[PDB]
């Protein structure tokens, strides 16, 4: 025994969130990830903890109000990686009447009741603004930004903290009920090593693959269809010097964001394109680029071309199929299904689920698995503080406090460590007292001490994990700098 209480198949936001919650209730948990943590949908989002302004249009109050209330919970759980942001909504009366926005903003302000985040206002835009001169009016309100891939990583760490196990580069190949228990089989994608475990409960949190795991892994009927709806984002040198995001109303009624990113760039996204095929192959396409630049170039005076684009990414939303014609009208609320046999071996499956709502998703999932467990602790995550999150304050004021005790750190490296690692920065820096104590410089102040730490404590196995998920250093390192990181990782992980 050898028998885990719970096995979670899935290492994106919904699987890590269920595993964490369960590990902190005393269940012995094993989370399996086929490749890396956040390697799919959860590292491809617009990176927003939002209530979901556009969803009020479709009367989605369960969701918008749940999500609104969650912004402030997440903002206390993970202040290294999440923070407040203001969004400016340019006014276009031919699409939505000023009187309507005004009603929407009120509901946004009061559906979740918020003890910290500011509140909405009107705006006039002059001849000197970033917007084309015909646009003269708007609105401003609040929502939050999170480092998505990192948030998944904070939940993986929380699982290990509470005695859970997290395997990556390990793909579950089947699950079958046998004599009251699950037999789960998995296979290490590199070495071909086989594994086999028994469990009392199973979570299918594989996201875009949820129904495929029923079909191919379990030979069971799925309770819901899934619609894959691709969205892509483009990244450009920052379009302006302001700190606010803009939310733009497009002619098709879908809103597109222009979000400041890393003090240096702007992300523009996203799109809604029905998708068929391997979710691992999703890539942005020509019309998506032309679409995103069009909505941007029709609103802002500084025009962008295709040539300005420095990076793009793309993922598929796994949305619970409510059968709507238009991909943009499909619900973003999640659905959980649970089912047992002879009152044993429950299977919880997750369909849909924003990053915003994951903790509450996870709490609902444990509500449903409780009957199967003892003995089982109560809910507890609303109170906690994710690993890295214990900064006795502000991130700009942990970055100062960090450089005060490690004053060999430049202000840019302190800012990075604080905004990435938070209170884990001391575990990374260990006993270093000079810059040369940090080891090989891999480029852009990404030192061997960081890389070693990522492997030892953040499940890094390949360069992309480190450079695109655990950090966004891949934005600055050249091709030969990146193969060196992979060379070192080969040397170290031997
Ligand atoms: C374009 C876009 C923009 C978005 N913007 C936002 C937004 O800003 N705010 C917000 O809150 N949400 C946003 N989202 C929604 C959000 O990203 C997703 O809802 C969410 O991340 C779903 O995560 P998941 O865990 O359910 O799936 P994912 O986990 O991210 O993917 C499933 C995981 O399961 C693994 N897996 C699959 N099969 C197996 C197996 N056999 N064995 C082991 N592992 C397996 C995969 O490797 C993968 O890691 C956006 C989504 C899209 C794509
Ligand atoms: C009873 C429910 C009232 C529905 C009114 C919804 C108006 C919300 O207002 C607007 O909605 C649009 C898309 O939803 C977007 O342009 C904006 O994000 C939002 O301000
Ligand atoms: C040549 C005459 C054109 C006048 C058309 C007036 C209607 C334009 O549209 C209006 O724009 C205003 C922004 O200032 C807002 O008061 C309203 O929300 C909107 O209805
Ligand atoms: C949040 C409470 C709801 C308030 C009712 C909305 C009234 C706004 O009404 C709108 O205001 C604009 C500027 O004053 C005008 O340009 C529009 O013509 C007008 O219809
Ligand atoms: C389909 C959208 C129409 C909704 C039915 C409500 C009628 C809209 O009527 C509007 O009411 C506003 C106050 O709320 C006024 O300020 C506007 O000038 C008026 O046109």
């Amino acid at each position: 025994m050898e028998t885990k209480d719970l096995i979670v198949i899935g290492g994106g936001i919904n699987g890590a969130g269920i595993a964490a919650d369960a590990a902190g209730r005393g269940l012995s948990v094993l989370m399996l990830e086929a490749q890396d943590l956040a390697c799919a949908t959860s590292s491809a989002s617009s990176k927003l903890i939002h209530g979901g302004l556009r969803y009020l249009e479709h009367y989605e109050f369960r969701l918008v109000s749940e999500a609104l209330a969650e912004r402030e919970v997440l903002l206390k759980m993970a202040p290294h990686i999440a923070f407040p942001m203001r969004f400016r909504l340019p006014h276009r009366p031919h699409l939505r009447p000023a009187w309507m926005i005004r009603i929407g903003l009120f509901m946004y302000d009061h559906l979740g009741k918020r003890t910290s985040l500011p509140g909405s206002t009107g705006l006039r835009f002059g001849a000197n603004s970033v917007l084309k001169p015909e646009i003269k009016r708007g609105f401003e309100y609040s929502d939050c930004w999170v480092d998505d891939a990192r948030l998944v990583l904070a939940n993986a760490q929380m699982v290990v903290r509470k005695g859970g196990e997290v395997l990556t580069r390990t793909r579950a190949t089947s699950a079958r009920r046998e004599n009251g228990l699950w037999i789960v089989e998995a296979e290490d994608i590199d070495t071909g090593k086989k594994y086999s475990w028994q469990a009392r409960g199973l979570v299918n949190a594989t996201g875009p693959w949820v129904k495929q795991f029923f079909d191919d892994g379990m030979h069971l009927p799925s309770p819901y269809g899934i619609r894959l709806i691709k969205g892509s984002h483009i990244v450009v040198p920052r379009v302006h010097t302001q700190k606010q995001a803009y939310i733009l109303q497009n002619e098709d009624k879908r809103i597109v964001f222009v979000i400041p990113w890393m003090d240096e760039f702007s992300i523009i996204g996203t799109t809604d394109v029905e998708y068929k095929g391997d979710p691992k192959a999703v890539k942005i396409e020509e019309s998506e680029i032309n679409y995103l630049l069009n909505v941007y170039n029709t609103h802002f005076k500084k025009q962008l071309s295709r040539d300005d684009i420095v990076w793009t990414y793309s993922g598929v939303r796994p949305l619970c199929d409510d059968e709507s014609d238009s991909p943009q009208a499909i619900t973003r609320d999640y659905t959980l299904d649970i089912h047992d046999e002879n009152g044993k071996a429950p299977l919880l499956s997750v369909f849909g689920g924003k990053l915003t709502t994951y903790r509450k998703l996870a709490e609902h999932a444990l509500e449903k698995l409780t009957p199967y467990y003892q003995g089982i602790g109560p809910a507890w995550t609303k109170e906690s503080v994710l690993p890295g999150g214990a900064i006795e304050g502000d991130r700009d004021d942990y970055a100062a406090r960090l450089r005060r005790r490690y004053p060999f750190l430049t202000e840019s490296l302190a800012r990075h460590y604080a905004r990435t690692y938070g209170s884990n920065s001391e575990l990374l820096l260990g006993n270093a007292g000079t810059v040369s104590d940090l080891g090989e410089d891999f480029g852009h102040e990404f030192y061997e001490a960081e890389l070693k730490y990522l492997v030892d404590h953040e499940w890094v196995r390949r360069a992309d994990d480190a450079l695109w998920r655990r950090t966004k250093q891949g934005m600055w390192l050249n091709a030969d700098q990146q193969s060196r990181v992979s060379q070192w990782l080969v040397e170290y992980t031997q």
